[PDB]
C-alpha cells in the first residue's frame, strides 16, 4: 500500500514577505474566564498573591533606601446585602502608565520586570509569586463589574480609577480620596453570589492563603496567627511551636513521637517538616497523601500527584520547594522528572532518618516498629528494584532463636555473627514463641547448630518471600529446609503403613518414617509451604488434597502410634477415627486448614465412643 | 480588638478615557511551548486533529455542491536521516490571506467561523474538533524551524510557503509545485529527535489517533483499519465486529460473556459500549479501560473515574461531545456533567445487569460466582441508602425452604414471608451441612420462618452494613438466640458450678440449655457478628477479651459421662472439659489460629484410651 505523494518538488519564486504575530484579545479573555481554572473559587487566591507582591516589592524599595516602615497588611471586606467583596492594599500602588501597561496587557507582567532588574534575585527572588501576568483577570470569572483603585506611594502622585466589564473595553479615569495602595471592588455575578457570605470567604482562604507573609484581615479580625516554621531553621523554633504547627496540620489532638526538620538546596530548593503521630493506626489510616504541596507560601493542591510514596503515606507535614514546574493553571506538571527525582530523595532521606532513630533510642523504636510495622511489610512488597526492597527492609525487626525472649533483632546484625561459609538466612513462622519454640520442624532441624528468626506478625512470610535476598543471601524458610536436606517394630511398622495407605489413600499421596520427631506422633510436609499456605486461603478435602500433595510422616517413638496397634487389633472401627483425628491434628498443625468447623462433629464422635467404658 | 480601616471615600472627578486590551505575543508563545502540555508528544494529536477537521471541510462543501467525491487521506512521514517529521493531508488548503489571518494569529480559528455559517450546525458541529485556536502552536515545543506548504482547493488557487522559527516573527512567500491540499515540514530540536523514528510515533498514533474518521498511512502502511462501532446503530453492527472490538481494547484473547451498547441523547450526549470479560477475575485485578473519546480522539484523563469504582471490572469506551474541556485539552475536574454522566452510567448497568439476571438465571448464576466480590465491596463502599439497596437486588443465596443448590434473592423472599413478619433471618456458614448443623440453626428449627444461608466470606459484614432492604430490618440467627424469650436439677446445678470454678476465667456463666439435640455444648455472645469481624481485623492486624456464655445439654450422652467423671478420674476430667469448651468455641465460629489446642487434644488422646 505504499503510494506516498511525499516529495521535494516545491521550490521558491516569488519574494519573501515579512510580518508579525498577532492575538486576539476577546478570545483569550473568553478562554480565560470559561476554560482555565477548574474551580470558580481561585480567584481570591490570585487577588491575594497580588496584594502580597505589591507589599513586598513596597517593603524591598523601603529596606534599600533605610527609611522607616509603615504597617503592611491585607484587608478583605465583604458586604452580603450589595453582593461586593472588597479587598485593600498598603503597597507599592501604580500610576495610570503601570495601570494602562499591566492590567491592559494580557501576558505581561510588571513583577518579572521588577525581579530581573535588581541584579541579585536573592532576597526578593524568593518572595515573588507572579510569573505569568494572566492572574487578575480570574476576577471576570466571578464577576459582571470590576472597579479598581490605586495610586502610587511615589511623593506626588494623585488617585486613579480602572473600570471594565470583561468585554474587551476597559477606562481610565482620575479620582480623587484614593488612600495609599490599591483598592479592588468586585461586584458579583447572580449565580455567584455565595462569594459575599463570610463563611464562604473564610473557608477560602483558610484553604489557600493561611501562611501568606503579612498580617491579613477578614471583615476585622485576624486571620494568620500563625508562623509558617518550615521556612526558618531548627535552631530558632522551639518545640511548643513544632506541637503546635503538627496540631494544626494534623487536626488531632496529640503530640509528635517524631520530628524531622529537613532543610537541602544543592540538588533542587526544599524546605519540608515530617511528622509521625502518638496514636495507633486506624481503618481510616489503611483506607485511602496526608501532605501539602507549597511553593513561596501558596497551597499547590496536588490531591493526585502523590509526591510521596505510597507506603508512607501514615506521616503528616509539608513540602515545600522554589523549582517545581507549575503549568498556567497553577497547578503541577503531572509526572515530571523533577517531581520523580524529588520523591525518591524525600523517600532515601525518610529511610535515613528512621535508621538513625534505632541506634539514639531502642525501646521507642520498638514500640513504633509494634505499632506502624504492616506500612514497611507492605512497602516490601510493592516495590520494584531491589535495592529499595533492601532499604527497606533495614527497618524489620525479628526474634531470634539465639537470644532470649522477648527481645528483636535486625537482619543486618543477624548476618554479623553468624556461620562462617554458609549463605543461608533461616526463619521460621508461629503465632508464638511456645508455638516456635515445640513446632514439629523447629524440632526436626534442631540438631543443627544455626540460628533460626522467628516471626509473629501477619503477612510476614509474605514479605520474606517477596524480598527472596539480603546482602547476597538466600532466604530460605525452615519447611522447604527440611524436605531440601537429604521404639516400633519393622514388621508392624511396615503392616501399619500399609494399613494407612488403605485407610488414606485418596486423601494422602504418600507416607513415611521420621525420627527427627520427639513431642509430635505426626507432621505433614508439602514441597513448598510458604506459596501454599498464602494461596490456600485466598480460594472439601479433595479438591484442596491434589493442590498440596499432603505427604505425611509418622513417629514411631510416639505413644499414641504405638497403642494404635492394638487399637486396631483388638477393634479396627476405633482405628478408622483415631488416623483421621491423627491426620487432621497433622494437618491443623501444619497450617493448612483454613476452617476448622468440619472435623468437630468427628471429634465428638471419637471422644463419646473412645471412652465410653471409663 | 477589631482592626478595620475600610471606608468609602474614594470618588471620581474627571472625564473617563477608553482603552482596549492589549495582548504580548512572546509571552503567549512561551506559555503554550513551555508551561501548557504535560507531555511533548501531543503534538501529532494536534496535527492530526487539524488534518481530519480540513478533511470534514473539503467533505462537506463537496457534498452540499453535488460534486465527485476524489480520494481523501492524510499520510505522514518519518526520515531519520535529517531528524525530521512530516504531516501532508488532501484537504481544502489555505490561501496567503487565510494563511496570514489563521497561523499567524494567536486564539483565532477559522474552524468556529466555518461553524457559524454552517445554518444547521449539527450536521457536522459534531465532527468538527479544533475549538481554541492555539493548537498548532505546539509544534514549536518540539522544533527549531517549520515550514508550510499549502494551496486552496479552489479553481485557481496559487502555491505557498509559510517559514517561522518560532521566535515571534514570520515570513510568507510563493512556491511552486505545492499539490493540492497542506503539507508541514518539521525539523526538530537536538534533544527531540526521539520523534524521527517509526516506533515511537507509531505508539503515540496507536495512543491518540487511532480511531480518526480517514485512512491514514505511516511511511506507507495504512494504521488504524478498525471502526468505531461505539458509533453506529446497534442494529447495522454485527457480532463479529464486537468480537473484533473487544478482542482489540480488552488486550485479551477470549469472547465476552455480556454486551450492553449504551447510546442516549436526552439528558447528556452519550455513546458508549461496555463489556464483561468470559475469565475469572484474578490477583492483579483486585483506569479501569473505560476510556474516555470525545469526537473520536482520546482525552486520556484516566485518574477521575467518570465509572464508579466498585464496576472497574468491566471495559468498554465512553464517548461524548458535550464534555467540556480544558485549554490543555484535559478534563475539567468534577463538572456536573461528569457526576450526572457517573450516575447515569451506575443506573443503567444496574438496570442492565437485574435484566439480565432475569433472563437467563443459569448464565446469571456463573456470572454471581464468579464476581461476587465486587457487588459487596460496592455495598460496603456505598454512602446513599438507596445505593445500598440498589446494588443488594444482585445478590443472590439459598435458604432453607427450599432444595440444595438452588439461589434466590431478597426480592422473592419479601414477597413469599408472612405478613406480619417484618425482618429477615440470615445464617453464615461454610457449607450447607454446616449451616443445617448449626447449633444456632437447631434453636430456631422450632419456628417455620425462613433463613438465608451465606456460604461466601464477607457475606456477614456486606449484610451488616446494608442493615435495612426494602424497609425490614436484618438481624442474624445468633442474635435471635438471646433476643428471643437424664441429669437432673440436683446432679446438675453443682455440675455448672464446676465448669464455673474450672472455667473461672475463660467463661462469665455457664447454664443449662434445652434446645440443641445433637450438640453436647453451645457459646453465645452479646453481638456475634460484629465480635468475629473485629475478631478477624486484629488478628489479621494491631490496628485501632469479650463475654462469652457457655450453655450446655443434659441430654447428650458425651456430657452425661462427666458427671461420674469427677469422682473417678479428675485429672482427665479437667482437660476433657477444656476440650469440651474449645470445641464450642470452634464450633462458634469465635476461634483464632487453632494451632494452640493440638497438644491438649494428643493429651486427651493419649490418656483417655490407656485403658483398652
Ligand atoms: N494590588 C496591586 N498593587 C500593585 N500592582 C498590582 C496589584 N495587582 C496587580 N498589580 C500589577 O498587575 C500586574 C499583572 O498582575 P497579574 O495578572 O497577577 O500577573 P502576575 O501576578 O504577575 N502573574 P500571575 O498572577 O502568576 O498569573 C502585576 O505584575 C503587577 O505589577
Ligand atoms: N492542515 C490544515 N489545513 C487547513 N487549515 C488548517 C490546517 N491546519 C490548521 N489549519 C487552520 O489553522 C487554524 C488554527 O489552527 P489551530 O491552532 O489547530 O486551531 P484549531 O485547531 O481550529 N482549534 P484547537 O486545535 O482546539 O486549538 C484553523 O482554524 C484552520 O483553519
Ligand atoms: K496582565
Ligand atoms: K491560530
Ligand atoms: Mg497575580
Ligand atoms: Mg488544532
Amino acid at each position: 500500500p505504499l503510494h506516498s505523494i511525499i516529495s521535494s518538488t516545491e521550490s521558491v519564486q516569488g519574494s519573501t514577505s515579512k510580518h508579525e504575530f498577532q492575538a486576539e484579545t476577546k478570545k483569550l479573555l473568553d478562554i480565560v474566564a470559561r476554560s482555565l481554572y477548574s474551580e470558580k473559587e481561585v480567584f481570591i487566591r490570585e487577588l491575594i498573591s497580588n496584594a502580597s507582591d505589591a507589599l513586598e516589592k513596597l517593603r524591598h524599595k523601603l529596606v534599600s533606601d533605610g527609611q522607616a516602615l509603615p504597617e503592611m497588611e491585607i484587608h478583605l471586606q465583604t458586604n452580603a446585602e450589595k453582593g461586593t467583596i472588597t479587598i485593600q492594599d498598603t503597597g507599592i500602588g501604580m500610576t495610570q502608565e503601570e495601570l494602562v501597561s499591566n492590567l491592559g496587557t494580557i501576558a505581561r507582567s510588571g513583577s518579572k520586570a521588577f525581579l530581573d532588574a535588581l541584579q541579585n534575585q536573592a532576597e526578593a527572588s524568593s518572595k515573588i509569586i507572579g510569573q505569568f501576568g494572566v492572574g487578575f483577570y480570574s476576577a471576570f470569572m466571578v464577576a459582571d463589574r470590576v472597579e479598581v483603585y490605586s495610586r502610587s506611594a511615589a511623593p506626588g502622585s494623585l488617585g486613579y480609577q480602572w473600570l471594565s466589564d470583561g468585554s474587551g473595553v476597559f477606562e481610565i479615569a482620575e479620582a480623587s480620596g484614593v488612600r495609599t495602595g490599591t483598592k479592588i471592588i468586585i461586584h458579583l455575578k447572580s449565580d455567584c453570589k455565595e462569594f459575599s457570605s463570610e463563611a464562604r470567604v473564610r473557608d477560602v482562604v483558610t484553604k489557600y492563603s493561611n501562611f501568606v507573609s503579612f498580617p491579613l484581615y477578614l471583615n476585622g479580625r485576624r486571620m494568620n496567627t500563625l508562623q509558617a516554621i518550615w521556612m526558618m531553621d531548627p535552631k530558632d523554633v522551639g518545640e511548643w511551636q513544632h506541637e503546635e504547627f503538627y496540631r494544626y496540620v494534623a487536626q488531632a489532638h496529640d503530640k509528635p513521637r517524631y520530628t524531622l526538620h529537613y532543610k537541602t538546596d544543592a540538588p533542587l530548593n526544599i524546605r519540608s517538616i515530617f511528622y509521625v503521630p502518638d496514636m495507633k493506626p486506624s481503618m481510616f489510616d489503611v483506607s485511602r497523601s496526608s501532605v501539602a504541596l507549597y511553593s513561596r507560601k501558596v497551597l499547590i493542591q496536588t490531591k493526585a500527584t502523590d509526591i510521596l510514596p505510597k507506603w508512607l503515606r501514615f506521616i503528616r507535614g509539608v513540602v515545600d520547594s522554589e523549582d517545581i514546574p507549575l503549568n498556567l493553571s497553577r497547578e503541577l506538571l503531572q509526572e515530571s522528572a523533577l517531581i520523580r527525582k524529588l520523591r525518591d530523595v524525600l523517600q532515601q532521606r525518610l529511610i535515613k532518618f528512621f535508621i538513625d532513630q534505632s541506634k539514639k533510642d531502642a525501646e521507642k523504636y520498638a514500640k513504633f516498629f509494634e505499632d506502624y510495622g504492616l506500612f514497611m511489610r507492605e512497602g516490601i512488597v510493592t516495590a520494584t528494584e531491589q535495592e529499595v526492597k533492601e532499604d527497606i527492609a533495614k527497618l524489620l525487626r525479628y526474634e531470634s532463636s539465639a537470644l532470649p525472649s522477648g527481645q528483636l533483632t535486625s537482619l543486618s546484625e543477624y548476618a554479623s555473627r553468624m556461620r562462617a561459609g554458609t549463605r543461608n538466612i533461616y526463619y521460621l513462622c508461629a503465632p508464638n514463641r511456645h508455638l516456635a519454640e515445640h513446632s514439629p520442624y523447629y524440632e526436626a532441624m534442631k540438631k543443627k547448630d544455626t540460628e533460626v528468626l522467628f516471626c509473629f506478625e501477619q503477612f510476614d512470610e509474605l514479605t520474606l518471600l517477596h524480598l527472596r535476598e539480603f546482602d547476597k543471601k538466600k532466604l530460605i524458610s525452615v519447611e522447604t529446609d527440611i524436605v531440601v536436606d537429604h521404639c516400633l517394630s519393622e514388621k508392624e511398622t511396615e503392616e501399619l503403613m500399609a494399613w494407612m495407605r488403605n485407610v488414606l489413600g485418596s486423601r494422602v499421596t504418600n507416607v513415611k518414617v521420621t525420627l527427627r520427631l520427639d513431642t509430635h506422633p505426626a507432621m505433614v510436609t508439602v514441597l513448598e509451604m510458604g506459596a501454599a499456605r498464602h494461596f490456600l486461603r485466598m480460594q472439601t478435602q479433595e479438591e484442596r488434597a491434589q493442590l498440596l500433595q499432603p505427604t505425611l510422616e509418622i513417629n514411631p517413638r510416639h505413644a499414641l502410634i504405638k497403642k494404635l496397634n492394638q487399637l486396631r487389633a483388638s477393634e479396627p472401627g476405633l482405628a478408622q477415627l483415631l488416623v483421621d483425628q491423627i491426620y487432621e491434628n497433622a494437618m491443623i498443625a501444619a497450617g493448612l486448614v483454613d476452617d476448622p468447623r468440619a472435623m468437630v462433629g468427628r471429634l465428638n464422635e471419637l471422644l463419646v465412643k473412645a471412652l465410653e467404658r471409663h
